[PDB]
Order: structure tokens, then C-alpha cells, then sequence
């Protein structure tokens, strides 16, 4: 994609902290950038749309390459159009914004400078942030996560990609998404078809994915996802696997991940409104990436801090699945007991995530509803909706099986929002303390 020049692109500021072993921290003045899919895409010679609604202009975009040559991503009105406001240490994303057009959700990335994403290798480190999820009902997901996107947005070896990180180009994840308009410096117009549960193009954008945080006020999940190749690869149609494929597990990535949702793991009193981690108020989320003696990831721990109290992650209470952290033993046990295919292990598990960190992870902060499964996998009394909650792994939250339909919640929860704040990174136990 080209650089549009009709609207200035100014990245809102967001500062975050790097901490020493002793708990002393210094500030980094970063910025955030909106993902390219949300932007205006128009001709390089004027305001004619290359895409709008869910269809492409086939004169400007007769194939993937010509489309990339002809089409420019332009600047974003962060607050006015997308309901994104970044001030000091805080980033707020609103669910619905009624500007000239209705906008739903957003996906943003943390930048190092105006043309490069910040990258993170968190091995032997922890990532910590504060979050307000009190305004997120059933069906919404305030996600904070990491994917090994190219730091420059792909520009270095993609001749038709001038827009790059500056315009939020380069996304990939463990679902191998085919709804992306641009992938690896080409458009995705070839094979494009409108789809109600997303449109979808001929190709998808695959990579490993570390879902540090996927949550609303009801349920939360922590989920690493492996991949054969940890950085971006391009897949072809149904061979992609993932959410938009006829065989979900036929691709090169792990679309399910090794998840820890306290409720799914049998503790229904731990996370939620009025619960131990009380989602009616702000709290701190600490995620630690522990290694073996060879420097390979072998454990992900989680702590919360609320009201100055340090709260360890809840124990899994499911018979056959013990502990309160993500480890080799936990993942093997959980997939066996829940009867879920262990694509996590198949695509390299902890070694894959180790290599993803070594490649360098970009921080993603998003707010979304789920046109595929209504977020039921996160927060439903049963997923799939016809399964027995008596079966371990079926229940994930307290939301009804009819909850989270986009057309419903985009009206009924239009005021929903999430706030991420006070991001801190450093050695183990450097970013938090309390009773
Ligand atoms: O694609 C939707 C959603 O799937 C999540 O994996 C689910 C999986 O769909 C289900 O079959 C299994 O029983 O539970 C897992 C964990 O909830 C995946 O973790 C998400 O990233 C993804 O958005
Ligand atoms: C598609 O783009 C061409 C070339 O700019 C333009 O002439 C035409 O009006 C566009 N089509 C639509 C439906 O906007
Ligand atoms: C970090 O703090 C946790 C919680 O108190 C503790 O279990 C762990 O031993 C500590 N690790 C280090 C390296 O201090
Ligand atoms: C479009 O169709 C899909 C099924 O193909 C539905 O899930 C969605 O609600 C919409 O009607
Ligand atoms: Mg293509
Ligand atoms: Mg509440």
C-alpha cells in the first residue's frame, strides 16, 4: 500500500516504563498507530475509493499487485472517527464511534518512532499493565497481545509497501486472517468475497501470537499460540486453517492456543464482577515469562494487584489439570482432559513462543466484537453452545449462549470502552508490589 497525503497521520502519544530489578523505572515516550484495515483506502491520484463497504473497485484493483501500486492508506482522525484517545500513560478505545460514519472497534500498535513498531523480547521478564474492563459486557473483548510483526511494517522487502508501520501495515496472527486488505506488500482483492461473519480474500497472514490479555468484565484468558514459522507467512485459502477455513487445524499455526481462563479451569469465584479480582474497578495484570536453565520459555505466570493486594492466579481445579500457570505439563493435561486437539504442541509449543520472542514481538491493543463466535469461547456458560457444561472445558463464563451477537451488542453496548494504562516491562518482580 501507498502513503496517502490527503490527511496527516499523527500518532497519539503513549508513554510506558522500563524497570530495573530493584523496581526503579524510567519512561519511554512511545506512540500508537491504527491498523491499516480501519483506514480510508483511495487512489494515489485523488479521493476515489479502492475499497468501501465490503467490495473493491476492480478498475483500481484488478489484481493484488496493481491494487497495491494504485491504492493509498491515509491518515486517521483517532478520537473523532475511531474513538481512540491516548494521554500520558493511558490508552482508551471506545467500542462504537458515530462520526460521519459508524465505526466499530479498533486495533492499535505501540510504536518506537513514526516508522517503526516497538519490539519486545520478554524472556526472563514480565509485562505489566493496569486495565479498566468495567465497561465491557458480554460479547466484547479488550485484547492486549503480541505478534512478531516486522518492526518496519514490511517495507524493507516489499516494493509496493510504502505505508509500513507508519500506517499500521503488517498484521499477522495465529488465526491466519484472510479479512486483511493488505498482506506482505500486496492487496488481497483476488478471491475477495463478502462474508457476514467477518469480507475474506484469497490469502491469509500467519504468525505466532501471545494473547497476554483477552477479557471483558465477565471472563479473561491468557493464551500463547504456536506457529511453524513464528514471523509472517502467507497462506492460500482453506489451507490457511484458522477461523475462516473449512478445516480449522489444517494450517501451519495453532488457532486455539494453550489457554488459562480461571473460570474454564474450574474457579468461578475468582475473576468477575464482585469477585476476587473485581472487574467493577481497575486492577493491575502481571504476566511473567520464566525460562529453563537454557533460556527457553517454560512457564507463564500471572499475578493481579487490586487495592494494593497481590493476588496469585487461581489454581486450576479440574481433575487432571493442576496448577495456576501455563507450563508444558499444564498444556498437555488440559488438552487431554478437555479433549481439544493439541495444535499448541503440534506447532512447537514453548519453543515456538521462545523463537517468537527472539524475533521481537509487537504490542497490540484492541477492542472488538466477534462476528464468528460472538465471543462465546471467552465468556459463555457453554462453548460450543450445544455442549454439556458438566463436560470439563465447556463453561468459560456466565454469559448466555445467545449473548454477544454483533448486531445486538453494537446497539445495546454502544457505550462500551476499555482503558489500558501504566504499561511496565522489566525483570521478574520489578514492575509490581503490594501486600
Ligand atoms: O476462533 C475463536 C477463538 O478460538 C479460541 O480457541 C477455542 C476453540 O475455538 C474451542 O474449540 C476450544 O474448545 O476452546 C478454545 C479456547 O477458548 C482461541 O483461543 C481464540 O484465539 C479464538 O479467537
Ligand atoms: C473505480 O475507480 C475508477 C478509477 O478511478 C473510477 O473511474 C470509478 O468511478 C470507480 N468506481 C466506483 C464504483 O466508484
Ligand atoms: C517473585 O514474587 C513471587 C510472588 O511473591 C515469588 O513467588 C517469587 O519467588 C519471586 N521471584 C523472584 C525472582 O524474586
Ligand atoms: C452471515 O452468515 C453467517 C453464517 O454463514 C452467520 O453466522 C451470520 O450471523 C450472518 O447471518
Ligand atoms: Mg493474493
Ligand atoms: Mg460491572
Amino acid at each position: 500500500q501507498q502513503i496517502g497525503t490527503l490527511t496527516t497521520e499523527t500518532h497519539p502519544p503513549l508513554t510506558w516504563q522500563t524497570c530495573t530489578s530493584g523496581g526503579s523505572c524510567t519512561t519511554n515516550n512511545g506512540k500508537v498507530v491504527l491498523d491499516a484495515n480501519w483506514r480510508w483506502l483511495h487512489s494515489t491520484s485523488g479521493s476515489t475509493n479502492c475499497y468501501t463497504g465490503n467490495t473493491w473497485n476492480t478498475t483500481l484493483c484488478p489484481d493484488d499487485t496493481t491494487c497495491a501500486q494504485n491504492c493509498a492508506l491515509d491518515g486517521a482522525d483517532y478520537e473523532g472517527t475511531y474513538g481512540i484517545t491516548a494521554s500520558g500513560n493511558s490508552l482508551r478505545l471506545n467500542f462504537v464511534t458515530n462520526g460521519s460514519q459508524k465505526n466499530v472497534g479498533s486495533r492499535t500498535y505501540l510504536m518506537k518512532d513514526d516508522t517503526h513498531y516497538q519490539t519486545f523480547n520478554l524472556l526472563n521478564q514480565e509485562f505489566t499493565f493496569d486495565v479498566d474492563v468495567s465497561g465491557l459486557p458480554c460479547g466484547l473483548n479488550g485484547a492486549l497481545y503480541m505478534v512478531p510483526m516486522a518492526a518496519d511494517g514490511g517495507v524493507s522487502n516489499e516494493p509496493n509497501n510504502k505505508a509500513g508501520a507508519q500506517y499500521g501495515v503488517g498484521y499477522c496472527d495465529s488465526q491466519c486472517p484472510r479479512d486483511l486488505k493488505f498482506i506482505a506488500g500486496s492487496a488481497n482483492v483476488q478471491g475477495w468475497e463478502p462474508a457476514s461473519n467477518s469480507g475474506l480474500g484469497g490469502n491469509g497472514s500467519c504468525c505466532a501470537e501471545l494473547d497476554i490479555w483477552e477479557a471483558n468484565s465477565i471472563s479473561a484468558a491468557l493464551t500463547p499460540h504456536s506457529a511453524d514459522t513464528v514471523t509472517q507467512t502467507v497462506c492460500n485459502g482453506d489451507d490457511c486453517g484458522g477461523t475462516y477455513s473449512n478445516d480449522r487445524y489444517s494450517g501451519t499455526t495453532d488457532p486455539d492456543g494453550c489457554d488459562f481462563n480461571s473460570y474454564r479451569q474450574g474457579d468461578t469465584s475468582f475473576y468477575g464482577p464482585g469477585k476476587t479480582v473485581d472487574t467493577n474497578s481497575k486492577f493491575t495484570v502481571v504476566t511473567q515469562f520464566l525460562t529453563d536453565s537454557s533460556g527457553n520459555l517454560n512457564e507463564i505466570k500471572r499475578f493481579y494487584v487490586q487495592n494494593g493486594v497481590v493476588i496469585p492466579n487461581s489454581q486450576s481445579t479440574i481433575a487432571g489439570i493442576s496448577g495456576n500457570s501455563i507450563t508444558q505439563d499444564y498444556c498437555t493435561a488440559q488438552k487431554q482432559v478437555f479433549g481439544d486437539t493439541n495444535t499448541w504442541e503440534d506447532h512447537g509449543g514453548f519453543q515456538s513462543m521462545t523463537n517468537a520472542f527472539k524475533a521481537g514481538m509487537v504490542l497490540v491493543m484492541s477492542l472488538w466484537d466477534d462476528y464468528y463466535a460472538d465471543m462465546l469461547w471467552l465468556d459463555s456458560v457453554a462453548y460450543p453452545t450445544d455442549a454439556d457444561p458438566s463436560t470439563p472445558g465447556v463453561a468459560r463464563g456466565t454469559c448466555s449462549t445467545t449473548s454477544g451477537v454483533p448486531s445486538d451488542i453494537e446497539s445495546s453496548a454502544a457505550s462500551a470502552y476499555v482503558i489500558y494504562s501504566n504499561i511496565k516491562v522489566g525483570p521478574i518482580n520489578s514492575t509490581f508490589s503490594g501486600t
